[PDB]
């Protein structure tokens, strides 16, 4: 299944997309790129659209 | 000035944006977020659109 990530920050902003077995594997992939580069933000998720949102 | 990044690959795809002093600082921010993440892709830049592109 396709999953999506929305990135909200002050140093950087963006949007990304991946395919994983489930929402926790896509959450694990998105956390590999987006945990401690500088963002260190608050996570949110909407299952009805398979989308994650990360906010500084 | 605003700079941009485009990500092409097999584990993640996407687009991101930053505001930096020069193309070298925008390249440094984008290389801090996109250092490896198992992509390890080829890097390209077009100055006429202030945009960087990364491909597997």
């Amino acid at each position: 299944m396709q999953y999506k990530l929305i990135l909200n920050g002050k140093t950087l902003k963006g949007e990304t997309t991946t395919e994983a077995v489930d929402a926790a594997t896509a959450e694990k992939v998105f956390k590999q790129y987006f945990n401690d580069n500088g963002v260190d933000g608050e996570w949110t998720y909407d299952d009805a659209t398979k989308t994650f949102t990360v906010t500084e």
